[PDB]
């Protein structure tokens, strides 16, 4: 593994658990496999690559800030299309690369702050460290801050933005 | 190929933000490369299949809810051996079997929450499990009625008592 910089996308249905439990299972696993193959679509074609993939979403890293954002934007569209909405939640920082010629997974507190970063994030809504803003200033897309949102007993302090989608 | 019966094991390492901090990036990969090491061995040796990344912890699925329970408390004690500990939820239930191994259903979901309400070392189970092993050798002691969220009913929890 190598210490490499990343841009880290966390993906989430909003109210997965209830939404099962108003459905049925077999009306769920389809909408689930539906959700899958859509957002699994959209990281793709934005470059992104899956990392370890947990649970009711998904996590990817990118190698541009801009792209991982377009992706998140376009993502929060599309399965807005199935009925059920995502949160995600975006973060850049340098990762341990456990890379493999399959499922090459990251590690590092990066990621927690990441996954962090989405639990937090409204209904379709794409929300991002401060950090990811910065990096991404001089580009077209925008965002509004929310303030400084104090994560799990993590070193320091966090501000998070919410992109302003159009 | 279709509903089946399961019993679902949900792992996950207690404040690993905590360990990650403390260790840095660099200790903290080599150990999370341990314990997955670990865990999955363990999975793999009472017949457990996993349906495996619960981000940091394992998922997996056993045919004989006794063989989940003898491989988590196994586990429990695997992982102490590192210097981290591990919570554990299990669950069984009928789930929906699927594609790109992967299983589905609120089964699944009531697992991954009976597990993030396990505490340190502590393995964690719906009475719904200890109900399917009554008449074996593991004894647990019933903590009561949790408002297990986004989930219908109100759920009694119980823990296995370890030696
Ligand atoms: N196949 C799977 N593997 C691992 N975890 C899964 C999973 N399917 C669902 N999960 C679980 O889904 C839960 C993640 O939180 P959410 O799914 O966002 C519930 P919530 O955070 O209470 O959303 P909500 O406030 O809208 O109800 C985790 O407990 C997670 O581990
Ligand atoms: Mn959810």
């Amino acid at each position: 593994a190598e210490r490499m910089l990343a841009t880290i996308m966390f993906t989430d249905i909003v109210g997965s658990t209830q939404h099962a439990a108003a459905l049925g299972d077999d009306r769920w696993r389809d909408l689930l496999d539906n959700h899958d193959t859509i957002v699994c679509h959209e990281i793709q074609r934005f470059g992104g690559r899956e990392v370890n993939t947990a649970g009711d979403g998904f996590v990817a890293t990118f190698t541009s800030p801009s792209a991982a954002i377009a992706c998140a934007d376009d993502i929060v569209d599309a399965v807005a299309a199935l009925g059920i909405e995502v949160r995600i939640g975006i973060h850049a920082g340098e990762v341990e690369v456990r890379d493999a010629s399959h499922g090459t997974d990251v590690a590092g507190v990066a990621v927690h702050i990441g996954a962090r970063v989405c639990a937090l994030a409204g209904p379709s809504e794409v929300l991002v460290s401060s950090t990811v803003r910065d990096i991404v200033a001089g580009s077209r897309h925008r965002f509004a801050e929310r303030g400084e949102q104090e994560l799990k007993g993590v070193p320091g302090r966090w501000r998070l933005c919410v992109l302003m989608r159009d």
